[PDB]
């Protein structure tokens, strides 16, 4: 069955430690074998429910939170707060959490007046386990001031969904898709965050990606990488949409993945490289509009090159291979040094077909000996 907090005692007036209430609901909700609880607008108050990966509110198998909608419904952490807080609203550790979420709301981590890692939302069974949550709901959701994580969906997550959200003005990423499977990101914008727009890391797999927008990040826009760890490569994933730019480094960076499919998407007025592909094999950029870009260096719109972690945790060399590049209109800046490039790194069999290059110091650079162009 579904509730109202403020029947479990949750004021909302901006002061009011709101947390076992609002957690009240959501038990009893967890008990009824589901349900939607809800919180009025206003601006609810909430402290740390004890160690960093109890978070701050828990959400159980069944339950979803929702609120007046972003902007009207505010959980805020309370003014001095002090310690890591692994999501101020999560799922358990360890535990096979499934049918879950929240929709129309505004989390608000309070860095400004707190200090300790806070990270908005966190959910996932057991890093480096056997086991996940499971179809997870997250809409039209606004996750800002943290000083972490905007939005960490963490490993492992099963078909999970966050659409038309908002995540800005956190201490990391935006928005992480640390080890998610079958899951989508649609119409999501994330901006102003101290580093990356979006973050998508460790395994993610079956991932799709779509009218995303990522804008002045302190890092890239976007960006799918392997991790810290020698875990497995990301991949298969789709990026279809979307815009990527006035980011301070590249609007979208491929570090160390494979199978990645990026199109239709507009990546301009970035630091570095529209496209920047780092020792990743089997990537497609598609139908792209990358133009304006090169804001801080001089860089070409599209890097390609080779990664080499011998001296890392996998001690193997990256070597980018089968780059498809293809229908794209390059353009560049006044730094822009080429539309597409190669480092004479081993990067090898990358195909340019059909791209219109222009306004760059020199269209393209090829150095592997099977890379190949076909009509530019
Ligand atoms: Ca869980
Ligand atoms: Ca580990
Ligand atoms: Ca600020």
């Amino acid at each position: 069955m579904d509730y109202n907090v403020k029947d479990f005692g949750a004021l909302g007036d901006g002061v009011s430690d709101d947390r076992a209430s609002i957690q009240a609901a959501i038990d009893a909700a967890y008990a009824a074998g589901g349900g939607t609880v809800y919180l009025p607008a206003g601006e609810y108050r909430v402290s740390a429910a004890g160690e960093p990966g109890d978070g701050c509110l828990m959400l159980k198998d069944g339950v979803y939170l929702a609120g007046a909608g972003m902007g009207e419904t505010v959980i805020k952490l309370i003014d001095g707060s002090d310690q890591k807080i692994t999501g101020m609203v999560r799922s358990a550790y360890g535990e096979e959490t499934s049918n879950f979420g929240m929709r129309d709301l505004t989390l608000d981590g309070n860095r400004d007046n707190t200090s300790g890692k806070v990270d908005g939302w966190f959910n996932g069974y057991i890093p480096g386990g056997d086991g996940a949550d499971r179809d997870v709901t997250i809409e039209r959701v606004e996750v800002r001031e943290m000083s972490g994580y905007g939005f960490d969906p963490h490993e492992q997550t099963i078909n999970l969904t966050i659409r038309d959200s908002v995540a800005h003005d956190n201490g990391l990423d935006g928005f992480v898709a640390d080890y998610l499977v079958d899951s989508v990101f649609e119409n999501n914008v994330a901006y102003a965050n101290d580093r990356h727009g979006f973050n998508v890391v460790t395994s993610t797999h079956d991932f799709v990606m779509t009218n995303n927008v990522a804008y002045g990040n302190g890092s890239s826009g976007l960006v799918v990488q392997r991790g810290l760890e020698d875990l497995a490569l990301p991949s298969n994933i789709l990026i279809d949409g979307g815009a990527y730019y006035d980011n301070a480094r590249e609007g979208v960076l491929l570090k160390m993945t494979s199978d990645i499919t990026l199109q239709n998407a507009d990546i301009h007025g970035n630091g570095s490289s529209g496209v920047r592909v780092y020792g990743a094999q089997d990537v497609q950029i598609l139908d792209n509009q990358i133009h304006d870009n090169a804001q801080a260096a001089a860089v070409p719109e599209v890097l390609l090159q080779s990664f080499d972690d011998t001296a890392g945790a996998s001690g193997t060399y990256y070597t980018t291979l089968n780059t498809r590049i293809e229908g794209n209109t390059i353009s560049g800046s006044a730094n822009s040094t080429y539309g597409i490039q190669e480092r004479n790194d081993g990067t090898d069999y990358s195909s340019l077909i059909d791209n219109d290059i222009a306004g760059v110091q020199q269209p393209i650079q090829l150095y592997g000996p099977h890379s190949t162009v076909s009509g530019e």
